[PDB]
């Protein structure tokens, strides 16, 4: 499941699409827990694209329920990314996600 949580300021209207790479400036942060990760920190925006299973699931349709601008706010169910899994010493099995996400793109 994928809940949006706009902080209000963009346009409402410009969508990521197919075969669109997208830039985003993501935060994560575990529920109870501190961070895990920071696109702010090394100032490199995370270019990808949309399509090829790249990101997880629950980032996947976060991305395309936001346009250019926005900032909401993404929560993450375990079964979408690493729940049965964990992701190996970084994030553990039955995890839930939270994420701090602007949408400053092109394409």
């Amino acid at each position: 499941g994928v809940e949006i949580e706009t902080i209000s300021p963009g346009d409402g209207r410009t969508f990521p699409k197919k075969g669109q790479t997208c830039v985003v400036h993501y935060t994560g942060m575990l529920q109870n827990g501190k961070k895990f990760d920071s696109s702010r920190d090394r100032n490199k925006p995370f270019k990808f694209r949309i399509g090829k299973q790249e990101v997880i699931k629950g980032f996947e349709e976060g991305a395309a329920q936001m346009s250019l601008g926005q900032r909401a706010k993404l929560t993450c169910t375990p079964d979408v990314a690493y729940g049965a899994t964990g992701h190996p010493g970084v994030i553990p099995p039955n995890a839930t996600l939270i994420f701090d996400v602007e949408l400053l793109n092109l394409e």
